[PDB]
């Protein structure tokens, strides 16, 4: 449901082919929040339950609303937590293809983490989806040090956080349809582009 720790719980001897790491929005529950479960169900349909590990960013990432105002759009502790998960994935399953995503503060977190990541691990992330990307204007719709072709940003018209503000308006809470269709579609396509099928 809203909590998935497939990577942490998973057996190193039976690694999934695809590992998805996702960061939730502010004040959201579990480690997947409102959008993560919809993406997860679709990835499982495409790769099979044993074919993909779903891992939310929990631990030190508290998804505190106030942290949106910090320099990177999230806390240093949260960035350290997500970096640790990518590092755990790389060590536990070196042959797995990675994919990632985040919503709101989680999108800023995914961007900051990917920016700081060792290039060798970052290069294994086949695609990343960002919803209501809080640093969209500041970063010009990109994740620093990560290719544009592997990035997909979902920013609704009227969602003030995509336009340099930190005000939460109704469009910021309307990413449900994207999480159910285009977001997983993009992730599946990017994984197949490199793994084949």
């Amino acid at each position: 449901r809203t909590t998935r720790d497939d990577l942490i719980n998973g057996n190193s001897a039976s690694c999934a082919d695809v590992i998805f790491i996702y960061a939730r929005g502010s004040t959201e529950t579990g480690n997947l929040g409102t959008l993560g479960p919809s993406i997860a169900s679709n990835l499982e349909s495409a790769f099979g339950k044993d074919g993909v590990w779903i891992q939310g960013v929990g631990g030190a990432y508290r998804a505190t609303l106030g942290d949106n105002a910090l320099p990177r759009g999230t806390s240093s502790a949260a960035i350290r937590e997500m970096l640790g998960l990518f590092q755990q994935a790389n060590t536990k399953c070196p042959d797995a293809t990675l994919i990632a995503g985040g919503y709101s503060q989680g999108a800023a977190l995914a961007a900051a983490s990917i920016e700081d990541l060792d290039s060798a691990i970052r290069d294994k992330i086949a695609g990343c989806v960002l919803f209501g990307y809080t640093k969209n204007l500041q970063n010009r719709g990109r994740i620093p040090n990560y290719p544009a072709d592997r990035t997909k940003v979902f920013c609704n018209t009227g969602d003030l956080v995509c336009t340099g503000s930190l005000i939460v308006a109704a469009p910021h809470l309307a990413y449900g349809p994207d999480a159910r269709g285009p977001a997983p579609e993009f992730l599946i396509e990017k994984v197949r582009a490199v793994r084949g099928s």
